[PDB]
């Protein structure tokens, strides 16, 4: 479309000229709260619904946490076309994250490197933003919108566990479902949380807080795991996900890796990297912890995803539901149509009658 081309061709690199990343992404949380994009053109296919997390998703790609941490843009991000919005990381008190600079274009790669450490405006900031359209989120909710809350801990909470506690019971009650964030290269001894004991720990405290929420305030609870596991460590994760009964995985955070061949100047900065380089590692992370979650875990796809062929790719190897973040800064808000329209052309072409003939499907041949 032309849109599209005027966006990822003209607009979004002449602006990326003009403004610093975290200059760009605060004024993009800006103008996508204030509505100030065209609606999305793109009317939702009913091949585009997904039912899973006890939820129906009109379409299956999401915006991925991070983009709006503090929960400012909510509305803004279903007009783009969203099919379901996450928001976070929240941290249970404010804290600022890390020094400036913290975010890094890789243009020549279409990449991002990051290292915020979890800026955010607090639990009970992010409370009172969601309180004030909590009914408008139910009927959105209703009407197949669905909204994800991603809690994650401050740098200097001693115990962990409560960290998390403390997020279910604030924001579990307004979200459709929570994230554990255990998979930020950002926050020291962060990723330690993924390892067996003390994601078992862990996990058991965040679903018995869950479970002591009233019913139509009782969230899916789900984990998101980063790209750079050992087999150990996603054998151990898949065992306790099965035991616990854990809702869902994320699949996957940023990398800390630097695959072989980055192009950008900055491609040795401290930080998770995301983008086109990291695709292939988190669509086959995806595809490992379905085979070890035997396809009964609903897996949301995210790393890499700028079109309908790579959201197919995740949904083939055993995503329910796909995010992207990364695409959106480089390519703009018509990336969101571009994908939805690609993937619903090559369902058709590969003989899916909707995208759930199409979750796992490469598992079965
Ligand atoms: C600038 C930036 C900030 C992010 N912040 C968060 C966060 O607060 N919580 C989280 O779970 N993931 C966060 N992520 C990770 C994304 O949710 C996603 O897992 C990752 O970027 C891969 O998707 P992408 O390649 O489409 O960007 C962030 C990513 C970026 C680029
Ligand atoms: C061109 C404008 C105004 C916004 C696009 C954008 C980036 O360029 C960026 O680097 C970026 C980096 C991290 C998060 C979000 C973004 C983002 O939203
Ligand atoms: O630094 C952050 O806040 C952050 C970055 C990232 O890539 N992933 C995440 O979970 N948090």
């Amino acid at each position: 479309t032309g849109d599209e081309r005027f966006y990822a061709e003209h607009l979004m690199p002449t602006l990326q000229g003009l403004l610093d990343p975290e200059s760009a992404h605060r004024l993009a949380v800006r103008f996508t709260s204030l509505g100030l994009l065209p609606r999305a053109r793109f009317q939702d296919s009913d091949m585009l619904e997904v039912r899973v997390l006890g939820h129906k998703f009109r379409n299956p790609v999401g915006i991925a946490a991070g983009f709006d941490k503090h929960g400012e843009a909510v509305d803004g991000l279903y007009k783009m076309g969203f099919g379901f919005v996450e928001i976070g990381s929240v941290t249970p008190k404010p804290q600022e994250g890390n020094p400036r600079p913290r975010v890094f274009r890789l243009p020549e790669d279409q990449a991002v490197i990051n290292r915020y450490g979890f800026n955010s405006h607090g639990l009970s900031v992010v409370e009172h933003r969601l309180r004030a359209r909590q009914q408008k989120q139910a009927k959105l909710t209703e009407d197949g919108l669905p909204l994800g809350v991603n809690l994650g801990k401050n740098k200097t909470s001693v115990d962990a566990a409560e960290d998390y506690a403390e997020g279910v019971r604030v924001l579990g009650p307004l979200a459709d479902y929570l994230v554990v964030n255990v998979s930020s290269p950002n926050t020291a001894g962060l990723r330690s949380l993924q390892g067996k004991a003390e994601l078992r720990r862990l996990l058991t405290k965040v679903l018995q807080e869950r479970d002591g929420l009233r019913r139509v305030h009782r969230p899916a609870v789900l984990v998101k795991i980063a790209p750079d596991l050992t087999s150990q460590d996603k054998e151990d994760i898949a065992s306790v996900v099965k035991e616990l009964g854990i809702d869902g995985l994320i699949v996957t955070n940023t990398t800390v890796s630097r695959p072989a061949g980055l192009q950008g100047a900055l491609r040795s900065e401290t930080g998770g990297l995301s983008g086109k380089p990291l695709r292939d590692l988190s669509t086959q992370t995806i595809r490992e912890m379905y085979a070890l979650t035997q396809g009964r875990v609903p897996i949301i796809g995210v790393g890499g995803v700028s079109s309908g062929q790579d959201a197919l790719e995740k949904i083939r190897a055993g995503a329910s539901l796909v995010q992207l973040y990364t695409a959106l800064t480089f390519w703009g808000p018509p990336v969101v149509g571009k994908v939805k329209r690609e993937l619903e052309a090559l369902l058709k072409e590969q003989g899916f009658g909707g995208v759930t003939d199409a979750i796992g499907a490469d598992h079965r041949r």
